[PDB]
């Protein structure tokens, strides 16, 4: 099963779950293999807290039930990082409000932008109607290819002139949306790496300001972070994380990287829902995340 | 992949997965929305009863959700219906076993034994080594049809004259497997529906048979279907599935047919995995089944 997911994950299958059969096979529990383990978790972009404690409790369970021989630390590994998933395991729910805005923050990437665009036709086909907001006010060329993408999809884009107030084109963003019976708003904001706390404050203020329109919005705030970029994923997730606070993250790229490891680290050491995951290239291939399928595709070793 | 499928399945399609689009386009979710859907998914030969148990899952889903648009409905049918395959995607893994024992039952008439032929020479152009036993023993065709798989492909097939006992060539095909380190073993069946109880009963001991080799056998019994002939094709694995006990399905014919649908009907009715798909009539196009690559291709939009 899970053949499709399987294929998009072989890299990262090569050093995790059904990557470890090789390292286990005919092998002996003892501190020279937890050691190797740990490596390989390490390499794999685990991350230092998330794969110490995966070690923990694997040789804490390892000396308690009395293992002898490595191959059944497969089954122990499979429930450990299992669970670490299924706790981020909530799909996004955009059903009911008028509009449900979504505030998509992150760094600068080809991830964010194709986000917004796929989910934005995906909204579109279950019967939504959709408004992006050019949030990201002081690079023309990103509003520009905003505009363009909207216009190509017929999908109305707000923006303003290069440098105008983001916390002012989002505010009249939810403005348009409210007045034109929108079902979505997703906003694009800026994710320059110079000078942090200036873009941390800048979307705080975009979060207050939307306050006097609707004092639930934004219903989301979604970080994107591409899987290619190992350990900077997790750093920027606690960046934003600290900042403004997240409720969703989308992880693309996850096709063709033997980084996909890193996924395991964003679920432990922030607990927020990963909503989405890119396995391709098409509209449909950023997926709602599904622990299940995902730890299934990851350690059988069966296609 | 699931691009190459959309073609094989493109009459499928018109009354199921991108066929519904229409169907929920710009429509209320409703009694009489769930009764249109109801009816085309009869239509596309998804049965009576793995219909409901779509409809009732769709309905509580929405009402879960709390969707207020039908176009939203597609995504939660992409999902249930996808995880009704899922539940019998596992592949056949035939490794391991001195031999690994096929026993491919089914009706006369559905090509059982060029479905064997074919799996026969995939197993080869794998690496491992094939023998197959004439088990269809009064059928001088058939027997002959896999003598000649046999020996295009330098594979031994084990056989005796027409009308000789079933349970017999087997028993010879298993110990001479053995006997020749084959790793594979595949034993073709009779298939006249006219005495059922006769056939099940020469099923049974033909397994009874086995079993006195090596209690494992026969480790996957195979039942071969023919998507194009509709619930016919579920009611024959009801009759081998109570009686003999299935653990794998090959569903063939599904390029072209617009009733490809009863693979929903089969998966939800059994449970049995479906270890391949028949899109075409070579060697090639008897492909393992993939329940993702199918439900994607289905609902490709
Ligand atoms: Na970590
Ligand atoms: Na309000
Ligand atoms: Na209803
Ligand atoms: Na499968
Ligand atoms: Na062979
Ligand atoms: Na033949
Ligand atoms: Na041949
Ligand atoms: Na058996």
């Amino acid at each position: 099963g899970f053949a499709r997911l399987k294929r998009s994950l072989l890299k990262t299958k090569e050093n995790l779950g059904s990557g470890f059969i090789s390292l286990f096979r005919g092998k002996k529990i003892d501190d020279d293999l937890f050691e190797e383990l740990e490596e390989q978790l390490l390499i794999a972009d685990v991350g230092v807290e998330t794969t110490r404690k995966i070690i923990t409790n694997l040789t804490e369970g390892a000396s308690r039930k009395q293992l002898r021989d490595a191959e059944a630390l497969y089954g122990l590994l499979k429930e450990e990082m299992g669970e670490i998933l299924a706790k981020v395991d909530e799909p996004l729910n955009v059903e009911g409000k008028a509009p449900f805005v979504i505030l998509m923050v992150g760094v600068n990437g080809v991830g964010k932008t194709t986000t917004i665009g796929k989910l934005a036709r995906q909204f579109e086909q279950q019967g939504k109607s959709v408004m992006l907001a050019a949030g990201d006010t002081f690079r023309a060329a990103a509003v520009e290819q905003l505009q363009v993408w909207g216009q190509r999809n017929n999908i109305p884009v707000i923006a303003q002139h290069t440098g105008a107030d983001s916390a002012s084109v989002i505010f009249d963003a939810i403005q348009a949306a409210k007045a034109r019976n929108i079902d979505v708003l997703i906003a694009d904001t800026a994710g320059r790496l110079q000078n942090k706390s200036h873009l941390m404050e800048e979307l705080k203020k975009i979060v207050r300001v939307m306050k006097k329109l609707d004092v639930e919005a934004p219903h989301e705030v979604m970080l994107t972070i591409d899987a290619s970029t190992g350990q900077n994923a997790v750093s920027q997730a606690k960046l934003f994380h600290e900042a403004v606070g997240l409720t969703g993250i989308t992880l693309t790229k996850l096709d063709g990287t033997a980084k996909g490891g890193v996924i395991f680290s964003v679920a432990d050491q922030f607990g927020i829902p990963i909503r989405y995951i890119g396995v391709g290239e098409r509209i449909e291939d950023l997926r709602p995340f599904k622990a299940d399928d995902f730890i299934e595709a990851l350690f059988a070793r069966e296609d």
